[PDB]
């Protein structure tokens, strides 16, 4: 059994064409898990995870801030406490439209990786 | 499958009584579960304040992240107590329990292959 603080999993910047302002921790990786992968995103105020889609879904929940949900049309704010289901395909991102730090967990099958 | 995204206060779910031989002063919110779940399922479980999941084991995996308050674990030996920002693994078969020893409510985050139901 592991437990361990989430914090202090080191996180990977991620700066790219479609992501910026990212930082991804994996907590419960390939290396653990049977089934599928547990991650924890910090977006910095302004970050973005522009619009993309994949074969897997996507289980989220929101533990701080206020999270701007990209959808194929349009887009959703939402706050911590919120959960998230996207379904296989479905078109989605992520943008930080405040001034601090958000974050959020995100489970996706292993398939898709850590 | 159906396409579409839900976004959802957890909280909207209202908390049920789980009551079992093995747990007492537990409720549960099922988050995503078996009717939209394709993998695997996501629970939001609050431990009254000495509420209790006796030691047991199940082959399944669980993944969970503590949301809120102290949250003792219990392990096959011994037990240790993890707060809000804590994630836990728990390997398939591994001996595991919960209780909490505070006067407030503890939450947790706990997912588990849909094989293993909601
Ligand atoms: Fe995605
Ligand atoms: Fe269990």
């Amino acid at each position: 059994m592991i437990l361990k603080r989430a914090y202090d999993v080191t996180p990977q910047k991620i700066s790219t064409d479609k992501v910026r302002g990212v930082r991804k921790r994996v907590l419960i990786g390939l290396k653990d898990a049977p089934n599928f992968v547990m991650r924890l995103f910090t977006v910095e105020p302004g970050g973005l995870i522009d619009r993309h889609s994949h074969p897997w879904e996507h289980e989220i929940f929101v533990l701080k801030g206020k999270l701007t949900v990209l959808k194929e049309q349009g887009e959703e704010t939402v706050e911590e406490g919120f959960y998230i289901f996207v379904e296989p395909n479905e078109i989605h991102g992520f943008r930080n439209d405040t001034d601090s730090e958000v974050e959020f967990l995100c489970l996706i099958p292993k398939e898709g990786g850590e």
